[PDB]
């Protein structure tokens, strides 16, 4: 079903980068672990790959992925063949010019000279495990690749305006014993199986009467002396294919507990004293 | 045939899955039920896809259908053959992260851990069935299909100031030799020229609790010599179906018309009298 | 005579085998057998080699027909000399590797233990009778051999993207004094000869006038009163017409029935009534 | 006739050579064996050849395979003989370049130095077993030659952006009165029909403490009992390569009739009262 | 035998020569020396060819090696016979107009004139040593001939948009009692039979468990506190055809060294916080 707590902004985020195999911190990990300090964390191998655009955030490509239907005289569509096979890649804008960074887009340095980067001719191979962590307002979705080949994406860009940056590619390649990649949050990946619940509260109600205003639909008044029965036949009273059977309620002193399949709400009610009734999501 | 009621806006909708196969609610209770809450629609167990783009709706496209003419050199448009044939998908844009919308973008979990979604190496294959509710005002345009083979149509999407985006391209499959997919509307589509109405005659009975049902369940208490208003009242509402204010009806002697959003046949008779309970449509 | 239908595309097509110089199903059954299941025909021998390559369709090549000149001093040429007889064969590229089609391309299985099937080092009779089906659009041009000779013509093709083939000939052999092979469709092979004939219809005209074309040229101001005779001089009064005896003229009610060397059919047409003159070919 | 199941796509597969006249796995080992680690294969040591060209797979040709005729002025066609016999032969196209592919293309290493091979004249014999196994997604079309004689079949390809390749031609010969060559699956080449049963009974006896044999092999202590499942495991759950739930046992009355996708036999036995266990086929 | 470091692309590699009998390089030498400079080898007496073209790399052909079976009137097919001698060749498409890649295309230069390079009539020796590196990202595959007759394979090419080519043969001839010609590389010819075994770490995390994936299978859940002989017969408890006599189990110190028929890898790990479980190739 539908939950607004997981639809993403990327309003600030992190890359690093380490050694190939080398493990990301645990989705419990990822709500305590402090983002500027990897060589603080409780297991390393991580450095931060140094500040990466906000114009252009990554982007997690794929090529290819082709197919065609392979036919016979006898019958039009036998099976399907992969007519060229996929490749996910993600795409990074790095920005810092530090040695940290010109080592990812032009490979490892070739000088033994103080104060150099030098390059040297034809194809290179480089390769690295990603950590990317993404954050906004305490949510923090992780991805993790366990290996990638880092390549040259396009040419270096300078302005005189905005900062210059380097892009880089990471295709994406298996280590064997692992996922190609993953990701990662404590909250909304392999979860609890739990159901929503709803709680009427008394409010401190020191008399009176109160309504239900279930899935939009009202309900008549209820003494504000209720019980298990009496809110399950008041609420089950929906008149939309979901009588007192679909409804489930617990005693809870005088604050029940609600479960069914559509949301409950407060209707209108008697202000004797307190908060007057009072409707919640567990 | 111009009809301002039939204009679509699609100023809201939702989309749901299942596996392959399941019945969408049908034409009538597609106006009635509530769309927010898919357990509560008493049909089967269709789960709502999760957040969807509030721009870049789903496109209906399609690809192939070209077809070149065959000459001879005394005839120059002897026959025509079909180069390749109409293949046929809608493209949807998933906007939550988590797993309930992750499972149509990258297939199913490939990881046990808790927190943690895992991608497989690839050639991931992932059918399922679909459900789209486009939301006028009031207006519920439906569309249903048996089977589509979900997959990935691009890179996912990042920002810092619009939302995270998931493309998937759901391409529409043979299911039973039973229809592609359907657009499921009850007042547009093979609609009656005139409103239904049922008839009820008594057969000359003089006793007994003999009552209906109604959009295939049974009624809760009618009777004999029941007058047409009681009648109207112990229909729909006291079912938990529609109300009272949804229904017509008009009686005479043994004889009564009815008319309303939902079928009505004859649920228990034992002929104290007459011939028995009697019922058909004018 | 140019005809449409007779032109063939051979969009669809099956294979079959039996024991030398069995039957083959006849013409007027071929137009209502389904091609599948040899076990339910009425010629009870047959079976399918399974699948053959969708594009590597059957080739019914020659070789030999070959012949040189005799003459003498005086006289330059006075006979001739087959310098080699010709042998028709057809080439069936098999796609299938299962025991009924390795035993088309490496003769009759070796060994008797279950899962294995051994060839052996000595060439092999192996002698089969042949139908093929050719499916056009449900046109249905057959063809049939008492007895080929089959042999492997090329190596095993192996693809990682496409179907693994093994190239079978067939050549042709005489039997019994039955043809060396045979074409079977009842639609037009010896079929009954007869003229093309053209009908038109007055399509409910209660008064007017009207045109025929006929040859390209055309007829004026036909009265949808005037009689078969009548509408036969209008015809031949044409300055392209043929003699007036050589057209011939039938009617009844509001429509005439028509044969001659020149196609006919309707140019401007008026009614007082009626959907207009109307016209096809019998 | 007609299986869509062998329709071979050969997409993936692998290449093994042995001493000559070594026995392959059998057609039912073939099915569950792993193909990469051949130590593993309870058979005599069949060493893979090393990495094999993706796109020129191996082609099973063969030279000659020519026939004449013979005859008199009185009978032009009365006996035909063999102007050249068929050599059947696969060109392997290797990748690998070190003492694993190396000892095929050139015959066995000549030099006793470590770090170099060396090489020496034409007429090298070179003659060893040879298993290829074709993979199409759990379909698995081994096949094997007693004896093959190999020789180089073209130049050493080199290139700066695809692989070197190594192309061996395996030529087939006769051996010890076995089958020149053997293709292997057992789904295809015989007792596709029904499956084979064997029995199990109690046999009367009072008592019972006796084992079987499975797959060839023993198995787990077992006894006189009331329950299928205590057959099924002690049949399944074996050291030999499948899951019990590849098994099934009946209970049908004192008979336990088994049947899977390996043989059962009797492994210990003794009357105990009764007659006896009973395990022959039905 | 699968071995992918050993899968050669010449990306870049060198050609030198020498007087005939000339010794390459050992082994040993050939990871050491620097190619760019033979006037430093320990080996004294290469120089360079010069520059070759990147397009047509070193053709390892031959020519010659046809064969055939044949037999006798008292014994069918007795005996292969090699009709004709293999002869072995290497052409090299040379780029340079010096005179250091002239005199291998037009033998010595027959002017004792500065700045002309003369030719004559008739036949030219130049026999002479081969070495040949090619240089695959690091590994450096050597070949070497004592002897080798350098003739002109075709007409010099120029062209006005790419570098012009005089391409040499040098046929390979038997010199003394040495090879023909031996390819040289420390690392895979006549080379010891290395185990492969696997590194089980748990280098950490005290508490809960893991399991292991072997050949493919998972075994069971085994705990952090397991010996080497709870591992072995953890391992040794898979379906897949192999028991506890197969493989080895040894231990560091809580840190597994590990061997058998079958690959080893991580499977699930459930272990405590420390990061201890992980396994991978020594």
């Amino acid at each position: 079903a539908l939950k607004d707590d997981a639809v993403l902004i990327a309003a600030r985020g992190y890359v690093y980068t380490a050694a190939v195999g080398t493990a990301a911190p645990t989705p419990s990990q990822l709500k305590l672990i402090d983002l500027e300090h990897p060589e603080a964390w409780d297991r390393t191998g991580w450095d931060l790959v140094g500040h990466t655009s906000e114009d252009d955030l990554p982007e997690f490509g794929f090529d290819g992925g082709d197919s065609e239907v392979r036919g016979s005289w006898q019958k039009k569509k036998l099976r399907e063949v992969e007519t060229e096979e996929i490749a996910d890649y993600v795409v990074i804008n790095l920005t810092q010019f530090d040695e940290t960074a010109l080592e990812l887009y032009f490979g490892p340095n070739q000088s033994a000279t103080p104060g150099i980067f030098g390059v040297k001719s034809g194809s290179v191979v480089n390769e690295r495990a990603l950590l990317i962590v993404i954050v906004d307002n305490d949510v923090r979705l992780g991805f993790h690749a366990r290996k990638a080949s880092l390549k040259r994406e396009d040419a270096i860009s300078l302005a005189t305006d905005e900062f210059g940056a380097l892009p880089v590619r990471a295709t994406f390649l298996d280590y064997q014993s692992y996922n190609l990649y993953e990701w990662i949050e404590e909250d909304w990946f392999n979860a609890v199986d739990a159901p929503v619940v709803y709680l009427l509260d008394l409010g401190g109600a020191t008399g009176g009467d109160y309504t239900l205003l279930v899935g939009g639909k009202s309900t008549g008044d209820i003494a504000y002396n209720a019980n298990a029965s009496a809110i399950k036949t008041a609420i089950g009273a929906v008149d939309d294919g979901v009588a007192e059977s679909a409804w489930t309620v617990t005693a809870d002193g005088s604050d029940f507990e609600i479960s069914g399949p559509l949301a409950v709400a407060l209707g209108v009610d008697s202000t004797t004293g307190g908060s007057g009734v009072t409707v919640d999501v567990v």
